RNA sequence: CGGAGAAUGUUAUGGCGCGAGCGCAGAGAAAACCGG
């Protein structure tokens, strides 16, 4: 009948059409061909819908949350930022959708596993959390301004890549 | 007796009370004790009000937009970021208010003076725009998550629980240092 | 008090209730309608 699969697939399509500000559960119910009380069992309001959209965009496109076999910490942080940025760009206003959500327990566990990997490579526990925070804040900030100006030099990927590189070589220095 | 000075002063007080999501020109009109048609002459909608609020917090708190006498480019970028961050934190949801406003002509001129200062100090024109953009994106991202976090204070793994033992300023300062110490490398 | 988490509408120079004035409300509105 009507599973979480069609709910979120239709919700992500309507997010692209309308954006985060005009997206309503009523437009999703009409797009799905269901009454609003029926949809309330799968999504209870806009806040719950945005929470689900952000989680789904990460599971779909944030694939490089863990280091690969024999991958340097520099390459890991590099591809962790690119993966996170791809999720935010997977859909319209994806960074705005992500900013309004609260992290699940699985994301905290994933973050602890990242601190473990960084501390294993010579990072202090304090510096390992700062490196991950800085990369996240920079990536989120870059996409937020990029998607805000996407309503209208050009090309935000070079700015992101050169800034991510500035972070990585800065991390290398502060190790010594 | 309703001038632009009292409008934004009341508006920023109202921003702290209700936040960016609950801020409306009608609640501003009610706080000012005027009918909505009267307030329309000074601010035309929420978008115009947010544009004014973002500019006002910068003029008030973004004071270190220019290098001091004999101040290194490292110290300038450091204190330019700290000054910019102070503006975003000056009021509730200040980073969200800033995000979505379009730069005026004076900040383009102010920004040109910043590329000028950086290009003099050895930066390539290309690298000067990358350094300033990265510092801006990092500062904006840090305050956005920081201000989003202290709203969630209406309500975990131990190694993560060992790092939490407390605010966002230490993370901001160290991350800002990672950028600058990285900029030093990319010059050579 | 209930149909009802109704409709419509979004972020308000307007919409609405009472009657210049007082009052209501925002995507889990204010109105309007039906029922005891």
């Amino acid at each position: 009948r009507l599973d979480k699969s069609k709910v979120i697939n239709s919700a992500l399509e309507l997010l692209n059409e309308v954006g985060i500000e005009g997206l309503t559960t009523r437009k999703l119910a009409q797009k799905l061909g269901v009454e609003q009380p029926t949809l309330y069992w799968h999504v209870k309001n806009k806040r719950a819908l945005l929470d689900a959209l952000a989680i789904e965009m990460l599971d779909r496109h944030h694939t490089h949350f863990s280091p690969l076999e024999g991958e340097s910490w520099q390459d890991f942080l590099r591809n962790n930022a690119k993966s996170f940025r791809n999720a935010l760009l997977s859909h319209r206003d994806g960074a705005k959708v992500h900013l309004g959500t609260r992290p699940t327990e699985k994301q905290y566990e994933t973050l602890e596993n990242q601190l473990a990997f960084l501390t294993q490579q010579g990072f202090s526990l304090e510096n390992a959390l700062y490196a991950l925070s800085a990369v996240g804040h920079f990536t989120l900030g870059s996409v937020l301004e990029d998607q805000e100006h996407q309503v209208a030099h050009q090309g935000a990927e070079p700015a992101f890549l050169h800034g991510l590189e500035s972070l990585i070589r800065g991390f290398e220095v502060q190790l010594t």
